């Protein structure tokens, strides 16, 4: 195809960028814009948070371009979590502590938040036991949420 997934490091995160970039920046026009993110944010993000994910980051930065995405995960603690950091976010505001463990040891540090997938096959699934409902809606919406919250 005209899109060609070169990598798999990049079908996880240019393509979860790109899809959740997609998602806000409908037209993908370079620019998020602040209305078209809202729609988005309205029910994936809304049950977590739905006006305050844009107030913070699109505070000012409303227009964020699908290159802006990675230098901004990549400029965020998400990005940068490790293993413990990681795992201590779940329990903590996914509430899982029953596979903190499996994820931690099987090696999960700050890679399948940024490298879960909506549509295609995600990371965790690989590095959990059971590729199940709660497993894959607790991270990737909570991945969803770290990521595009920063
Ligand atoms: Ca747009």
């Amino acid at each position: 195809g005209s899109h060609m997934a070169s990598t798999e490091e990049d079908r996880f995160s240019l393509e979860a960028l790109q899809t959740i970039h997609k998602q806000m920046d409908d037209d993908k026009d370079g620019g998020i814009e602040v209305e078209e993110s809202d729609e988005f944010i309205r029910e994936d993000m809304k049950y977590k948070d739905a006006t305050n994910k844009h107030s913070h980051l699109h505070r000012e930065d409303k227009h964020i371009t699908i290159e802006d995405l990675w230098k901004r995960w990549k400029t965020s603690e998400v990005h940068n979590w490790t293993l413990e950091d990681t795992l201590q976010w779940l329990i903590e505001f996914v509430e899982l502590p029953q596979y903190e463990k499996n994820f931690r040891d099987n090696n999960v540090k700050g890679t399948t938040l940024p490298r879960i997938a909506v549509h295609e096959p995600s990371f965790m699934i690989s590095q959990l036991k059971i590729s199940d409902r709660s497993h894959r809606q607790k991270l990737q919406l909570k991945a969803l949420d770290v990521v595009l919250f920063g």
